Order: C-alpha cells, then structure tokens, then sequence
C-alpha cells in the first residue's frame, strides 16, 4: 500500500431481497418476514473500487474522511482503527483483494467450511394440531436440506411469550425431535430460546430431549455466570453433551470473562457488528482459550460470506449461520451449499461481483456519494 | 451544590482507609439466581482530612497510589464548573467529601444538596421498604410451613415500624421444581400481604428468574394484592416490557415496572423514556450519589421514577436518604436492619414505612474515631499526614 493511494470517493447504497422463505417469530419477538435488505458502501481508491456491508456512516462521516490516505486507516500494528470498522472494514477489504488479486481469506490467514440452516423459526403458531406442526416444521428442514444443509438451529421459547408457558415448551420439544429424524444422526441439531426460559425451564427441555444429537444451546436465557456454572454442572453430572452458545445483542460486558472460567463454550458476536476486524482480534483470544468461535448472522446477507472468509483466520471456527437470500444486484453464485458446508470462491475481494449500473442508480435514487 | 463557601486554602491534608463490619438482624437466604447470601456485613470506610477536620463516608474502587496523588489537591479542583464533584474522584471520595462539607459548614448533606431556595428548618422523612424478605423457607417443605414463616419475618419488620415490603419470587427459576416454585411464590406473596394490611406496598422482585408467560401468570394470581412494582422480572428487554404494559393496562392492573441494578442495558433509561419502565434502580454506591442527582434530574424531567438499589452496603441506606432532598420523583429508601461496628446511626429512626434522617451534620453518621484509627492502622491504610 503506496502513502499514494488515499479515500477519493465514498457512495452509500441500500440493495433489497428476499429471503427463501418467511421467517415467523421467535421466543422474544414477531415474524420476521421475507423482505431483507443490505447496506452497501462503495468506496474508491486509486482509481479502482471495494465494496461491502456499511453501518454507522452519514454522509458528514465519509464527507471527514475523503482525502486521507489507506495506511492511515491502519495500526501501528495492521489493523484497521476501531474509528473506520464498522463503515468501512467490508469495502476496504474487498478494495485490498481486488488490488492484490487475492481473496480475502487469504490476506487474513481451497476453503469449505460448516454452514447450518438458521431458518427454522416458530412457522407453526397457526396450527394447533402439534402433529401438523411437526409435519410443517420438518417439510421446513426438508427444503433446507434438499439445497444441501444438514446441520440445523430450531427456534425455540414458545411458551415465553406466543404460547401458554407448558403448552408451548411441549411443542417445542416436538418441534425439536421431529426435525431431529428429519437431520439423521450426522445431521447437527442446535436450538436458541432467545432468551425465553430460565433455568429450571432449560433443565426440562433439555432432559426432555435427552435421545436428541443436541450441539449447542443458544441463549436458554440472559447470559449469568451463576446460571450457566449450574447448567454446565447438571450437565456434565448427567453425561449430556450440549454446548453453551451465546453473546450476540446487548451481551454481558462479562460474556468472555464468564467463558474463560467454563460456563460459555461458544462465543455470537455478530459479524456486522462488532465486525470482521473486531473478529479477527477476538478468535485469536477465544482460540489461546481453547473457546469457539461462532459469528451471528441474521438480517444481513452480507455477514453469511464475510464469516466464510473468516473461518480461515480462527482455528476454532464453528459454523456459518446460513440464510437463503437473493440480494438484487449482489451476486453470490461464486458460493455453493453442498452437505453442510458452504465452498468460498476463491476469487478476489470477498468474491462477491456487485451490479455496477444498479449501484450507481441505486445511489443516486436513495443513496448518496461523497467525495 | 454551593462552593462560593469553600476556601481555596483548603486542602486533602489526608486519606485513611478501613474495613468495617457487623451483621444483618436476621440471616438473608437465598433469591432467584444465587445461594444463601448470610448474615455477616461489611462497610469500606474512608476518612478524608482536609483543614484539619475530617469527613467519613463510603468508599469504592481507592487504592493507596491513587489518594497519593490527591494529597495536596486543594478541595475547590475536586468540583467541576457547575459544582459539581467531578467524576474521577466520586466512587473513591463523594461520601468522605460530602460529609466533610456538612461538618464543616454544619448542615445535612441533604440541606447542601436540595437546590432549595426556601428557609429550612423542616425535618427530612423519606418512605422506606423492608427489602429482607429472602427465600427463607426453602427449607420447608409445606406450603402453608413456608407462608407462616415468611409471614412471620415480614412481622419481625412490621415490629420494627416497616409498612412496606419486598418479596424475593422466583423460587422455580433454579431453587425449587418451576411449577411447585412458582406456587409456593405466589402463596408467600398473597400471604405477607394480608399480614401487611391494605396500607402496606407490596414489591416483588424476580432476579430475572421468570419469563414473560411466568411473568403474568404470577400477576393474574395477585390481582388483589397491593403490588406496588413488579422488580427484574427478566433481564430488561424493550420488547417484552412494551409487550407487559400493554398487557397490564388491558387488565386495568396498575404495577410500576422496576429494573436498572447490576450490568444494566445501556439502553434502559431511553426503554424507561418510550414508557416500558417506570422505575430506574441504580445503586447508591456504584454509580453512586453525585451521579444520581444528575440522573436524578433527568428522570425527573421525563416524569420517570428514581429507586436507588441498596443492599450488600449499610452506608448505601443512610445516603440513600439524604439523595431524596435532590430528586422529585424519589421513591424509598430500600431498608436493610444492619449493626456494623464502629458506625452509629442512631440518629435515624424508621416509623409507619418511613426513614427519619437527621437534621445533624454531613450524613448523620457518627464513627467511632478511635476503632476506625485502629482499623486503618491493623488492616487498612493511609496517605497523607
Ligand atoms: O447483591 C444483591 C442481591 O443478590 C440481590 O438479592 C439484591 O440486590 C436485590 O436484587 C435488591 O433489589 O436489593
Ligand atoms: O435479529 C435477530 C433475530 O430477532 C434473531 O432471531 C437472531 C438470532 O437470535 C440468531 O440468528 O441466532
Ligand atoms: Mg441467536
Ligand atoms: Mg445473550
Ligand atoms: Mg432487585
Ligand atoms: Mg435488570
């Protein structure tokens, strides 16, 4: 990187899709629906252009930030400065790719890496038959499977907030089992509660499901060091194998501390935020700690190939958490889902190859440029 | 806060630091997430110097290098523009501080802190609440062994003069089986209720052991309960307490929505402002008390309530007390009956659901001098001289 090449132009673009299929609600919240969209900043240095997901930048923000140079965004130490991560961490790698004809895996460390299907959500509240529900739960699954996930995270906590308390645990339990003969005993069985339980309420769901090839449970309810130490001891006393996921949200300033002495196993972050290079930073601790690593995703297609790429700079790097979602004017045919694994191109950037033209129309219509 | 009266000639001549301790009136079993909590009860003390007078008060996060610096600072660079003790110095200094500043010029803290402009002369009585009714009767088996009991130390409050009171639920989030758990809450909350009269204000306090379903389930039950608030329910969540008010209002059930203690969301005050919480809950020592005057204001300003969470420090309570002068919507004074050594507050009395501080001097704390000299000198330390 010359002291010559520096920030000449910053343009702003939001792109919009689908996903698959509508996602229903989970334990704390509503449907989440079909319609997804993806922040997108283009940024132009040398001559030449980057893109990716951008978050926190107003017009004023890049309006500062034309003119300086590339080593300026960087450390004393090679890492981009926390002030120019979240708005420009993506476009700026996927700038540094492109010039170096190099993937961005590459630069960090062909790659094929764990991908599960984080679809499943509670799609089943209009039934009340908990057969039928099963029955559209697993057909659910199905699709996901026949486009070659294997490995699958259920939502569960229906009976903290959209179902009476018992009534909703019984068919989550349900859900769980019937997706679980759907998976095969290879197939990776992981639930998340957002939130919706407590101890007590974990305990019977997870001796319920004892039969079960449970991986991880997500957020069984607000991360607690006293809780999860009990859980962990219940656990083991019971010979039950199911490792303990959480951190992405507001997380405890504590999350890592906690983890360290035991009681969380695997680590959420989500991978727009705190980001790629917070990422970089953090499975470096996480992997001398013996912990794993396991970046959200969820309402941002992007992130799905940025964690791809990163699985490569983390030695204990989990899953890509997989939407299906067709972003117009983003092409990702360069990625393909075959048995629980999704393969990353091995193109330069992150191997994404955006519509130019619809871009530019895209900033003009609702965006805005600077520089 | 006034300082046209502060000299500029006086200055931290010395700090001493020490540890006092003492117990609770009656063991503290266990809440909703962790054990027994116990009965045994400490207090860190510093004793501030300066103009050759001293001032005690509760003191967090000092070091002996950390006041090695502050020696010879003169007391007006402790106090930003506005007069108010700037924010480096407040966990390890505020209380020492304020107290100096009342026994220097012979007014309560509360006196030097209300803003008032009127005469004063009037004395400062504040409502309080009994907060010491743990999971005392997981021992029992029977429900009706464990309503008695809970009863009984409610009663032991009431003796006391407590006419309000909070109740530790949660029982089936870890302790206890979740449906006998939640049972055996609702039985105990119905149960010091109709010990307490119509009169008395009930609180209960989950310690995030329930869910959202729980949650109302336990409401439902308690309709004709005077519950007053409905404390960490779960961990605070913008969408379930949005959820939870609509439902309450649907219901004609007027429960105020408490939370705010411990690792707090960053975001609770702005979820308080939209209307999901009514109640913020801050600690009395951490963030401390010059902090919750200026939040104090802003809660006020949105017409949001202030109820500074008090427990684990005695001196939290008595400080508690002299807050309320500075904040309009000052709910209580969270109670807990400790004797530590060394620290007569005698001067404070509790009658009919209400905390009487006195009009003497800083807090109205008198230490024992001599003890608190032999703490400092066996256990503790000091800078200065
Ligand atoms: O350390 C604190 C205790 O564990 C806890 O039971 C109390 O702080 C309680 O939540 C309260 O409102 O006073
Ligand atoms: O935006 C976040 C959604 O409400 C959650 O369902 C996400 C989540 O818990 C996950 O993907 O693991
Ligand atoms: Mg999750
Ligand atoms: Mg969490
Ligand atoms: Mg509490
Ligand atoms: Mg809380």
């Amino acid at each position: 990187i010359q002291s010559d090449w520096k920030v000449e132009k910053i343009e702003f673009a939001k792109l919009t899709g689908e996903r698959a299929r509508s996602a229903g609600a989970n334990g704390r919240i509503g449907v989440h629906g079909k319609s997804c969209t993806v922040d997108i900043a283009r940024i132009t240095i040398d001559g030449q252009t980057g893109y990716g997901s951008s978050i926190h930048m107003t017009p004023e923000w890049a309006e500062d930030v034309i003119g300086r140079r590339l080593l300026d965004l960087f450390d004393d130490r090679g890492r981009l400065r926390e002030a120019y991560r979240l708005q420009l961490e993506y476009p700026v790698l996927d700038w540094l790719g492109q010039r170096q004809g190099k993937p961005v895996y590459d630069l960090v460390s062909s790659l094929v890496v764990p991908c599960y299907d984080t679809s499943l959500y509670f799609d089943d509240l209009h039934l009340a038959d908990e057969r039928a529900a099963v029955a559209l739960m697993q057909e659910e699954a199905m699709q996901g499977y026949a486009k070659g996930q294997r490995h699958f995270k259920i939502k569960v906590g229906r009976g903290g907030r959209h179902m009476p308390l018992w009534e909703g645990t019984k068919r989550d339990i349900a859900i769980v089992r019937g997706i679980s003969e759907v998976a095969g005993p290879a197939g990776k069985i992981m639930i998340d509660a957002n939130n919706a339980y407590n101890l007590n309420l974990t305990k019977e769901v997870l001796a319920a499901l004892s039969d079960v090839n449970l991986y991880w449970l997500e957020e069984a309810f607000h991360e607690d060091e006293a809780l999860y130490e009990d859980l962990k001891e219940w656990l083991g006393q019971r010979g039950q194998n199911v490792l303990i996921a959480d951190g992405e949200g507001l997380a405890s300033p504590h999350l890592i501390e906690w983890a360290t002495r035991g009681r969380v196993d695997v680590l959420q972050y989500d991978i727009i935020w705190p980001g790629f290079t917070h990422w970089m930073e953090l499975g470096e601790k996480l992997d001398a700690h013996g912990l794993r690593s396991a970046p959200h995703c969820y309402g941002n297609a992007y992130g799905i190939y940025a964690s791809g790429h990163l699985s490569a700079a983390v030695r204990n790097f989990e899953f890509v958490e997989y939407d299906d979602i067709t972003i117009e004017g983003m092409d990702v045919s360069g990625y393909r889902i075959e048995n629980g694994e999704i393969h990353v191109p091995a193109t330069p950037g992150f191997g994404i190859v955006f519509d130019d033209e619809l871009v530019t129309y895209l900033i003009n219509r609702s965006g805005w440029s600077e520089g």
